[PDB]
């Protein structure tokens, strides 16, 4: 009733999307806030708000931009979300998972996705990128995965296994290209924590996930993730570092969004060149 | 209107229970999949689909089987949940809690448990049991304990002390009964982290798992475990451990539902002996 | 539809608050269980039930008391909840939130909170008092925060920064009021673990806590001090230790309600004496 993710559901959305453009992605992207510019440079580009589409989750509430758009980058055939879902907003597990399911049944293949993080690890500063290789999903742990409820048999398994949920090539990949732009001093690899949100990690929720081994906390992407690899679609996922909330900590600096989206705009045009790049190198 | 498992609901749910059957049980029994032979050697039995139940919980969207069956093991009478409610499912709190209930007010005493869960210490290997001492429950931590609700008074307090919850000479006549048939070489004793599932423990989740002094970690039990502690239900609880993730990460190996439905065949029949016999020496 | 926390229903609760007392508080009060005291000691006060205010969440299912009680302390203007809401309790977020926001709107600048918890730190003893400095929001880790939902904005922003939600001037204000009775010796600082309860945190629990460096653990105060710091309220949480839970653990010794209203009784008529004189010297 509140639409479940379910079989039926997805191709009801696919069928409308594939009438409405003639794309056919093998790539799909979702991007982190302020770093979506390489999304209005999509090649002979469809863009489909959100609420045209069969099923799609209603977003009115948050406001803001929602679409999906269709097109070439690279001269491959993509499909970007522009405007992303984010559990703390209240959306339920069906509408997070909803979208991926349908990315599944266009034919994606591989899923790309950019995010804003907290620096743990004291090797990372202000405008570093971490490729994650793994994650500690504190709302998983505790009764809110977003695979709970029904399983959809359609789509994968009831108890997947995430060991290779972080495509280990990917990675390699992205590392290789940013050694030939000579700014791999930029790029760390690193555990991901999922907080849920919305308020930043206090202090003493910093000190808490460096004794856990955590390298980086954020708010989203573990639940895409899920979804993602449940259905067999590789995945690469980076986080750009905001601050160190341990270094800001020792010297009682605060974190706001205002200064996290400052660091997006100074690190936009490289991610965009970047991801450009690994789009075309990626292994059919 | 989902039906609160409160005092009035529970008793038309044992009064329909109590004229079908002529069983005053004094133990009940929730076996782990793969684990439930015992049930099907129970003596005199009757068997009572869950959907002829007033006010049992609803599992056509699970599908698979769901009754309760009555009758004797060893000389003593049991009731028996055949095909477990598992909350990563989306059963609410009150849909686990009613059967336990249910069984309080037939006059259940003591609650014995078994369940599928991975090993965390070093010292388990896949076939191992653990008898759970103690348990870690990131769900109740996180504003999904199962007695989040009104408290229930006629079953127990509002605030439950869970010290006790795991019955200490019941862990000592289990361990007894190995020793007698010469297979404690297989059997410990630990502390069992509760996942909400249904995604297997990443990497990193297990080796947070070990640093934090867990031994086991599973996806069930601890529900079902509160609810009887609140109403003064004696509890013993086994895991059957299929695999160790600690090992498993370091070797890159994964896990997957037919692996561990393979351990749950090997140890069947042992495991139904050392049941039925726990049973037979239970003190009065 | 169940009453969102927003400006509007907010607005009408105040309304109707402020045309059935004359007063504009400055200050607001939530007491713990067994502390309330100083709520009968409010000069020319005035008694609101929760059931006669607009918008306010719905209380007869827990029972027991209910008012928002206005008046006059040490010359002070202030508001004080009788009867507090816990989320263990089932309250939703919007529940929870909304009469702080309507202490806001009433003028509140300050929130003065105390609770009961159990100690982790082994400096602590019955009868202590610990001043929090920071906490560990394990609900909002998991994805059970109080701010979970859209934002309203005109209460204050999407992402709120924690760093300084325990003010650091009132604490001192506090340490030096017991400095000036003698009773320092009773006053520790500490960070306060929020366990959603209602179970006690089992002795496994415990000792996890004291390895991630929880000085206290509890049931309450985390939601209402993280609605008061997005809306610029500034605050001072006081915790009353009823046990250490280390300590009973190595001996065996269960904790329960009644023992910790015991301790409440025990410490009740010196609390509302302190209280009454932070009060009394707070910075306009
Ligand atoms: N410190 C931080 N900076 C940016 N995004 C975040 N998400 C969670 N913590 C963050
Ligand atoms: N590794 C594992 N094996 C079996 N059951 C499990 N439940 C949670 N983790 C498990
Ligand atoms: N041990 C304890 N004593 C009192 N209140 C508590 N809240 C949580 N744990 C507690």
């Amino acid at each position: 009733t509140p639409v479940v993710a379910n079989y039926e559901n997805a191709s009801m959305a696919a069928d409308y999307i594939k009438r409405v453009s003639n794309v056919l992605p093998d790539i799909g992207i979702i991007c982190g806030s302020g770093l979506g510019k390489l999304i209005e440079e999509i090649e002979e580009r469809k863009v489909i708000p959100y609420i045209n589409i069969p099923n799609f989750p209603k977003t009115t509430v948050a406001g803001h931009v929602g679409n999906l758009v269709l097109g070439s980058v690279g001269g491959r055939k993509i499909v970007a979300m522009q405007g992303r879902l984010h559990m703390y907003e209240g959306y339920s597990n069906q509408e997070i998972a909803l979208p991926i399911r349908v990315m599944k049944l266009l034919g994606v293949r591989v899923l790309l996705i950019t995010n804003l993080a907290g620096g743990i690890n004291r090797k990372l500063k202000s405008g570093d990128f971490v490729l994650i290789k793994g994650h500690i999903n504190f709302p998983g742990l505790g009764l809110n995965n977003v695979l709970v409820g029904p399983n959809q048999d359609e789509f994968g398994p009831r108890f997947p296994d995430l060991s290779n949920a972080y495509d280990r090539l990917l990675q390699q990949l992205a590392l290789k290209i940013a050694q030939e732009n000579d700014f791999q001093d930029l790029v760390h690899e690193g555990v991901y924590a999922f907080n849920g949100g919305p308020t930043y990690e206090s202090p003493d929720e910093s000190n808490m996930l460096l004794k856990l081994g955590c390298d980086v906390v954020g708010m989203s992407t573990v639940p895409e993730v899920i979804i993602a690899c449940h259905c067999g679609i590789k995945v690469l996922a980076v986080s750009l570092i905001a601050n160190n909330s341990i270094l800001d900590a020792e010297n009682d600096v605060s974190i706001n969004h205002e200064k996290v989206l400052a660091v997006a705009e100074k690190r936009a045009d490289l991610l965009q060149m970047w991801f450009k790049e690994i789009i075309t190198r990626l292994p059919l």
